[PDB]
């Protein structure tokens, strides 16, 4: 009966369902050799399913159309639009480039999914809530503590701000991307690019891990609920693969909900198989999380008032959403759609897109830099990877409606390859790095502007040279203030077999203050001051 | 080059864990395509396009290669007592074809095309602009008593006059229209074919005519209109089987506005499902929302249309295999069937939460259900089943009958399994139940009728197809439907395409034959929707 009920023909026409191949035959060792190169060298931009970069996707319909020789030449010489040259540079051999061309003509191999069973299997409560201290069992000045990422070591070091000494090094997931604080200021949350999250109790005799869990195969962001009456309630994390985000117990990390970001794009409104989750930021206006979904250019407002029945408001922005942060008032999310060269303004109160501001080539603000301009009122700034400009955008609809969501002015730095711009309420300086600048000297130093005289050109602080480290690229990255706002820290991100350091500068004088060296300080990248991260002070 | 080095590091994904699919038995183009044709003609309905639609293990290469050729040929040949038919023992397919199917399912599932906004707009057509349409009714038809009947294989629908029992107009639509729905103004009739083609019909024109059309997917089943106060003819939503999505369009022109993906995590295992088909869709009267049923993931979505630019969706978890359903007497609780889970999920449309999960019989199939006041239990909603001959009566009054609310308060027994629709009306003391897919010809060609005033008495069997006087063919009777005044119930005698069919009208007051609708154009009549009863949810 039920077999006759569901027994008619599918409305889908067999003639339009296509079998995939006609690709160059390659053995198992040849396919694995190419596959290994693809995730080590290509995937980052192009993605798992090869639809992550601008331009045409590397799926068999397009690649077989181009042909073996077209592909080999394209991989060999690259393009001026963001596709590196692998043959000319001499990175890959002609035998490898040949394998790569044949490889992308085959259906993309499939990485495993990662749901609730996998999540729970990896979930570990190391110290039960009840077995945790009721008070701070140490003498540490937690607010002024710095959570520094020792990238290649798969660890993080807690550095005491005033003493400049490493208080504790902790094993974490590989290459931790960011550190975030719980609203109470007690727990420290870190997540590795391997999607493994680690919750750390700063009140323990020695700050230690109390729980851990893996939320995907690849990830970048984590965050805690910051709405009033929700301290340490929920923790969210966004993954690159699978395309999803997960919500967990903010006290134990127990997985509760998992949502897929696979969907329709904002621009063409077509289906995208891999919309990776970028930045995530907690709302202060409503009990919701603001999630950035890259490839589809959507900003989702995930309400956690009722975790059992999840309500999500999908706001369209612009393609390629990445990093971003609050305006001075903590109401408007200033996030960059890098490859679209725009900054999306999300109103967290009224819950809508306030504007799409045209900025420079490939905006990369991190969380951005907020400061009051002598003429244009309160602005939010961002530097770029594509060029040497710095965009100042008005963020005061109330008192400065004429300058709101407008690129009010522009500043010029040392050049492109910039990654982070920084300032502080108590500071009158504006720092900007240039980490990926092709020039060694430029990439090994930072620019500083005088907020009291913006017409004047920037000064150049020789960070890497001050560290006195010897050989290596010595790339300087991310300025970060201490709780007081009179010290600015920088990482001298050198190789793993080289010597790296953390340089500190007296903000009041712009003079070298201290240098943090230690054999354990391996490949330091992101630094997050506890109080400043927790209270979004930027 | 700065941004190129920025995004230059390795992916956190281990190449060794990214797998290449193969190790399937070789098969040429001729072979592969032949198996594929059989797959979508015979297997897809249950198993889905990507082969994860049925209960039990999926037919994906990881599992199929594990079982192997032999195991697979054997299972396909004899089937299983759990819903998998026998294709060899019944002589449906040959051993040659079965060997092909066993080889086919060991390969990666061929991919059907996606259907986005560009494809949708391309298909979109405004046949008659809102400005060019009538300002009032230009015909003298009794629109509320009109029946929109589906002439399935014909790729058409027929509007039949309730009182005169005649076909007023025959309209070309998408292939095999599955359901008909009325807009909140009672002016526009909407129909959607299994091919995802929707047709909007203006009942006010001199002769009812199509004003707009669109194709929202490759395969579909449902369409629905906004019914919240102040949104008459504002929006139209349609759900698809492939791709896994629904589409919100302009209610006056059918212009595509938003397309949302239903691919996601399941309610039970909370794992990823690549093909969560959209089933029933009902419009809320409590909030400006559309209640959408997502089958495989067992999710009921409340899509708020108060602002379609920034879509807000509340995802309520219910139970796997959500299919059909309808409102309770008060129009607040959405009583929906999770057929393969043998349960009925109750969705409070006001408080927007899962009110309960009621345990019922084997494979519930309520259609929109049947509501009536039980002498002992108060207001109840009822459903019949495909898996058995039972009829579940569930209490739907938590306010004044909490002792019974959301409980399978009582049961009734019909002719047997294979039931598709149960039905009644506020003005009627009778309760009909068909048996369309019952393996017995006599039972499948008749309908059971209960007495609401004496629920202890056994039903009377009405010989609907025999009354028709049609001759040869299966002559399956399906879906009872009352008229505007609820004094006559209509049935469909769904006979073959090359055979003779009819609509049989029965006097509700006397349970006697009242009329028989026959017409050469009345080919494979299936669903029938009375304009008034459909539009105002009278059931
Ligand atoms: C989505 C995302 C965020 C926002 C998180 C948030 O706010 O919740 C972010 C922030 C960050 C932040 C946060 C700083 C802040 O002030 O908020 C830091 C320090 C950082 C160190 C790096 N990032 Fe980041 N980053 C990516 C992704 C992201 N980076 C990439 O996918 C990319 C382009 C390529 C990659 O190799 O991962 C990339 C490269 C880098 C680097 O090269 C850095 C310097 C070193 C590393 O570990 O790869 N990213
Ligand atoms: C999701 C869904 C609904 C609810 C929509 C709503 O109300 O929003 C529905 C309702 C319906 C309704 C609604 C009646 C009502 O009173 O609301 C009718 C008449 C109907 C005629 C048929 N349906 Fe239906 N039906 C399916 C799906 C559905 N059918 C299938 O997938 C299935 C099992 C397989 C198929 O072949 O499509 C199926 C078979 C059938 C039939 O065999 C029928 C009799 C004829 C046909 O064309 O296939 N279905
Ligand atoms: C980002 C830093 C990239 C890396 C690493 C690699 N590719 Fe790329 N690729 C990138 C972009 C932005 C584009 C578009 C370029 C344009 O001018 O349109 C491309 C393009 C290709 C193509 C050509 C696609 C086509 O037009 O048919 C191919 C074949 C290609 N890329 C291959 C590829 C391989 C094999 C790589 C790793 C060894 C690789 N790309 C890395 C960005 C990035
Ligand atoms: C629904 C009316 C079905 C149709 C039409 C077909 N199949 Fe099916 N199949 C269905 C169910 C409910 C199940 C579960 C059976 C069980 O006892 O668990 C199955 C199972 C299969 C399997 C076996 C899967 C396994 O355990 O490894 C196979 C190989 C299979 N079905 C094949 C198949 C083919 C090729 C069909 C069309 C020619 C087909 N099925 C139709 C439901 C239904």
């Amino acid at each position: 009966a039920a077999e006759q009920y569901q027994g008619a023909a599918s409305a889908v026409d067999p003639a339009h369902v296509v079998r995939t191949n006609g690709a160059p035959d390659m053995s198992e060792s040849e396919f694995n050799e190419a596959k290994q190169i693809y995730f080590q060298r290509c995937a980052g931009c192009h993605g798992v399913l090869r639809k992550g970069a601008t331009g045409k996707p590397l799926t068999p319909d397009i690649t077989q159309q181009r042909g073996q020789q077209y592909l080999e030449a394209l991989i060999t010489y690259g393009t001026p639009l963001g596709m590196p040259n692998w043959g000319s540079s001499g990175e890959l051999s002609k035998e490898q480039i040949t394998l790569m061309a044949k490889y992308i003509q085959h259906t993309p191999p499939q990485p495993p999914e990662w749901g609730m069973p996998e999540m729970r299997e990896s979930w570990k409560v190391l110290v039960k809530p009840e077995d945790r201290p009721k008070k701070q069992l140490n003498d540490l000045d937690l607010p002024n503590l710095f959570s520094v990422t020792l990238r290649d070591a798969g660890q993080i070091a807690l550095v005491d701000g005033d003493s400049k000494k490493i208080v504790k090094v902790i094993d974490t997931g590989y290459a931790v991307h960011i550190s975030r604080m719980s609203a109470s200021g007690r727990y420290l949350l870190v997540i590795g690019r391997d999607a493994r999250i680690d919750m750390i109790d700063l009140w323990a005799k020695e700050p230690t891990k109390v729980a851990e869990i893996k939320i995907g195969i690849e990830a970048r962001s984590v965050e805690s609920s910051k709405f009033k009456g929700y301290e340490d309630r929920y923790t969210i994390a966004g993954a690159y693969w699978p395309p999803q985000f997960a919500i967990m117990d903010g006290e134990t990390l127990e997985p509760k909900q998992i949502v897929s970001t696979r969907g329709m794009t904002v621009d063409t409104q077509t289906y995208h198989p891999e919309p990776r989750v970028a930045a995530i930021i907690a709302s202060h206006e409503h009990p919701e999380f603001i999630v950035n979904v890259k490839e589809t250019g959507k900003v989702l407002l995930v309400n956690y008032k009722d975790i059992d029945n999840l309500t999500v408001t999908s706001i369209g922005a612009a393609p390629f959403l990445h990093d971003g942060g609050w305006d001075s008032s903590h109401r408007y999310f200033m996030t960059a759609a890098n490859n679209s060269n725009k900054v999306a303004v999300i109103d967290s109160k009224d819950r809508r897109l306030s504007a799409l501001v045209d900025v420079g080539k490939t905006p990369h603000p991190g969380r951005g830099a907020n400061f009051v301009h002598p003429k244009y009122g309160p602005v939010w700034s961002t530097s770029h990877l594509g060029d040497g400009s710095i965009s100042l955008i008005g963020t005061d609809p109330k008192n400065h409606p004429q300058y709101a969501w407008k690129k009010v002015a522009e500043l010029q730095g040392q050049g492109g390859g910039s990654l982070f711009i920084k300032t502080h309420p108590k500071s009158s300086h504006l720092y900007v790095d240039t980490t990926f600048n092709p020039d060694a000297r430029i990439s090994q130093s930072v620019a500083v502007f005088d907020l009291k005289n913006l017409d004047a050109k920037y000064q150049v602080l020789p960070i890497a040279e001050w560290a006195d480290l010897g050989e290596g690229a010595k790339r300087v990255v991310q300025p970060e203030y201490n709780k007081r706002g009179d010290e600015v820290w920088f990482s001298v991100w050198n190789g793993k077999n080289d010597s790296s350091a953390l340089v500190v500068v007296d903000d009041k004088t712009l003079k070298l203050k201290a240098v943090v060296k230690d054999p354990r300080l391996i490949t330091p990248t992101g630094k997050f001051n506890v109080y400043n991260t927790q209270h979004d002070v930027y």
